[PDB]
């Protein structure tokens, strides 16, 4: 054969921007590229196909045009997102994404009943995602594609498919990257040798809180230690947020129909686990991946529980 024999394809950081490369189908993509995806599936170890022609392949970001795009896409520069965000793609791609009650859920696999029940609490609350990457994978995932969405969800939080999943930590990864600075709380702590004192939390420390499950008992108090020896009591003086998540160890909790959104269940041990999903319309759903039940009450070891809220004050006389 003379000279060499070719093909285009376009190579790309965010599925978007793409750059014309005409690659020698003598070598192979990881000679050429270095590391290279084709929907998720690692090609750098093999030689182009015709069959390729035209197609977008992922690329890592080696020269300053894409580490710009790179970055304005993700909001990252771990030199291996890309990466693991196309492995988790190579398997979420092949998940199922059931809509179970008017939302897309998650069929379960690989142990993403975690993922299941971020997903679905995330199309019950306000939230805005900065990251372009997100806005448009979860756009899509509200659709019925989460494919994207749940590979991002993963690269963001650092966890490979299979691995195991706390719910609140990923919540906390995926606040980080959206737009809660229009978000306050006002907290005050009363100590009986030591007084008063008020603070002021912002962003999305302002929207989560870890140690009780009841918005009602966080507004009415919640007993602390303090550095005297003593226990302190801490109140929520005013919330300014479209949401609060309120999350404790798990443990049995009663959720009453309408007086919450919705709530995360942990049942095992911080080895091994399952998450299971209780939304409380007209009445109390409990979604388990693409499985469904309902109940006029429930009791069970929660762990997350999700309330709306748009401004609160205290009537507490300080
Ligand atoms: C995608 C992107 C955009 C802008 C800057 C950087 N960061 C770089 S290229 N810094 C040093 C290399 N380390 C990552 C190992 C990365
Ligand atoms: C250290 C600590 C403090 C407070 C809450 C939790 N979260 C838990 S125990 N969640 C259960 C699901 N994970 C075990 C995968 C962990
Ligand atoms: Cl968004
Ligand atoms: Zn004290």
């Amino acid at each position: 054969m003379r000279e060499v024999r070719t093909i285009k394809v376009f190579t790309t950081v965010d599925n978007i921007n793409l750059h014309t490369q005409v690659v020698d189908m003598s070598m192979t993509y990881g000679q050429q590229f270095g590391p290279t995806y084709l929907d998720g599936a690692d090609v750098t170890k093999i030689k182009p196909h015709n069959s390729h022609e035209g197609k977008t392949f992922y690329v890592l970001p080696n020269d300053d045009t894409l580490r710009v795009e790179a970055f304005e896409y993700y909001h990252t520069t771990d030199p291996s997102f890309l990466g693991r965000y196309m492995s988790a793609l190579n398997h979420t791609k092949k998940w199922k994404y059931p809509q179970v009650n008017g939302l897309t859920s998650i069929k379960w696999a690989d142990n993403n009943s975690y993922l299941a029940t971020a997903l679905l609490t995330l199309q019950q609350i306000e939230l805005k995602f900065n990251p372009p990457a997100l806005q448009d994978a979860y756009y899509r995932a509200r659709a019925g594609e989460a494919a994207n969405f749940c590979a991002l969800i993963l690269a963001y939080c650092n966890k490979t498919v299979g691995e195991l999943g706390d719910v609140r930590e990923t919540m906390s990864y995926l606040f980080q990257h959206a737009n809660l600075d229009s978000c306050k709380r006002v907290l005050n702590v009363v100590c009986k040798t030591c007084g008063q004192q008020q603070t002021t939390l912002k962003g999305v420390e302002a929207v989560m809180y870890m140690g009780t499950l009841s918005y009602e008992q966080f507004k009415k108090g919640v007993q602390i230690p303090c550095t005297c020896g003593k226990q302190a009591t801490k109140y929520l003086v005013q919330q300014e947020s479209p949401f609060v998540m309120m999350s404790a160890p798990p443990a049995q909790y009663e959720l009453k129909h309408g007086t919450f959104t919705c709530a995360s269940e942990y049942t095992g041990n911080y080895q091994s686990g399952h998450y299971k999903h209780i939304t409380s319309k007209e009445t109390l759903y409990c979604i388990d991946g693409a499985l469904l039940t309902k109940s006029s009450e429930y009791k069970g070891p929660i762990t997350d529980v999700f309330y709306k809220e748009n401004s609160y004050t205290t009537t507490i006389k300080p």
